[PDB]
DNA sequence: TCTCACACT
DNA sequence: AGTGTGAG
């Protein structure tokens, strides 16, 4: 079994809350620019990035202050800011644009507000029987990579990838309704479909990945960016791994990846080959090393989920420094601010979406923590009424405050958090 | 520099 | 239910 069953593709949009700011401000287009939020301290935080900035080194997470010293002309949009803290409605929005013309041509699972993974299996199906039995132009694929292409017996970008897309054309046995290659090449062309109706119908561009699961279309999408596409196909996985840090397949870039990295003593996804499944599953565990094992063979059966919508609707902002928040109706305040966005929030997506959620989760952060979170505690949610949701947040954290005076809170609160889950429909 | 999903327990 | 990891 080789892992060949299904047809997927990551498509991922080019620094999309720049390219939203864009759109909407003329001025910003084809310059280097980026999306900051809080301008007071330091300039701001950099979220998004244009590539002609990128190009500065300017960098997410970077101080706006810090990317003007690299990039003097850098122009700037600013994140809106409601009730005191930013808020991404307009993004969301601009998403929800995008994954409704993309549900057009497959089934779609939302993996983020800028990208989203797609089974083009059915499609490519459908496709393969209407056409006959005739060649797939190159002109079908006018702005596809082969990965690994071209190779054996030019000297600019684009003649590089018509070369590639040439040899690999040139070889696919279109005879055959059932070569994993064909199927690949045909989601290819869906995917320059749907991404020429994005661009037409929202005027955002974006790159994808096209293969045989989410961990390789979600490689293959980085690979040739921006407003670019990549097909990885199986063949091409033992050269592509045999240098691929460990690092760069999802969900190995953190501590999981580093130690498989120092136990084993390797650098490259390909190394992992010469484990069996029971060494890596006596290291890592059992799910991670079964995973790993049939991962380094390119092999991944995690499912696109159907899910265009979030499970969780959440509200959070952060008090570091000496803005933590050191009394009870400071305290208090601010969970009526993020339990006022979050019923703004709450009640369009009972309407858009027909649904209502029934828990309300609360989690602070204190002082001297080192933790995303100190604590998390969750109440019922009937109401979308933001008194009653910041009330009963208060109730069930109220108990935190280790101080003794009423009126203050010890220690102060560096995080407030409220989310909504566990939706049911409405 | 504010999100969201999920595995473990 | 609560914590921790990983990612955008
Ligand atoms: O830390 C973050 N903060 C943060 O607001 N976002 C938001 C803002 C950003 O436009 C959007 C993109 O996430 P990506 O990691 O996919 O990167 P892009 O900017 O779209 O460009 P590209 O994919 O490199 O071409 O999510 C991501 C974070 F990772
Ligand atoms: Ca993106």
């Amino acid at each position: 079994a080789t892992g060949q069953d299904r047809v997927v593709a990551l498509v991922d949009m080019d620094c999309f809350f720049v390219q939203v700011e864009q759109r909407q401000n003329p001025h910003l287009r084809n310059k280097p620019c980026a999306v900051v939020q809080y301008k007071s301290w330091k300039g701001g935080g950099i979220i998004a990035v244009s590539y002609e900035a990128r190009a500065f080194g300017v960098t997410r997470s970077m101080w706006a202050d810090d990317a003007k010293k690299l990039c003097p002309d850098l122009l700037l949009a600013q994140v809106r800011e409601s009730r005191g803290k930013a808020n991404l409605t307009k993004y969301r929005e601009a998403s929800v644009e995008v994954m409704e013309i993309m549900s057009r041509f497959a089934v779609i699972e939302r993996a983020s507000i800028d990208e989203a993974y797609v089974d083009l299996t059915s499609a490519v199906q459908e496709r393969l029987q209407k056409l006959q039995g005739q060649p797939i132009s190159a002109d079908l694929l006018p702005s596809t990579y082969i990965e690994g292409l071209p190779q054996g017996p030019t000297v600019q970008k684009e003649g590089m990838r018509k070369q590639g897309l040439f040899q690999w054309l040139d070889s696919l046995q279109i005879d055959n309704l059932t070569s994993p290659d064909l199927q690949l090449t045909v989601g290819a062309v869906i995917v320059e479909e749907m991404r020429a109706a994005i661009e037409r119908e929202t005027g955002f561009q974006c790159s994808a990945g096209i293969s045989h699961n989410k961990v390789l279309a979600k490689l293959a999408c980085g690979l040739n960016k921006p407003n670019r596409q990549t097909l990885v196909s199986h063949g091409s996985v033992p050269q592509l791994f045999s240098q691929m840090p460990i690092r760069k397949i999802r969900s190995l870039g953190g501590k999981l990846g580093a130690s498989v990295i120092e136990i084993l003593g390797i650098e490259y996804m390909g190394e992992l080959t010469q484990f069996t499944e029971s060494q890596l599953q006596s290291h890592f565990g059992e799910k991670n090393g079964s995973w790993l094992y049939a991962m380094c063979r390119g092999i991944e059966h995690d499912p696109v989920k159907p899910r265009q919508l979030p499970k969780t609707i959440g509200c959070s902002k952060n008090f570091p420094g000496k803005t933590a928040l050191a009394t009870r109706e400071q305290v208090q305040w601010w969970l009526l601010q993020l339990a006022q966005e979050l019923e703004e929030r709450l009640t369009k997506d009972r309407n858009d979406n027909d649904r209502v959620a029934t828990q309300l989760v609360v989690s602070i952060r204190v002082q001297g923590d080192k933790r995303l979170s100190s604590l998390r505690r969750c109440c019922a949610l009937t109401r979308y009424d933001a008194h009653k949701m910041s009330h009963d947040a208060f109730t069930v954290i109220k108990n935190c405050n280790t101080s003794g005076i009423q009126t203050e809170w010890s220690p102060p609160l560096t995080m407030l958090f409220l989310c909504a889950t566990k939706f049911s429909a409405s």
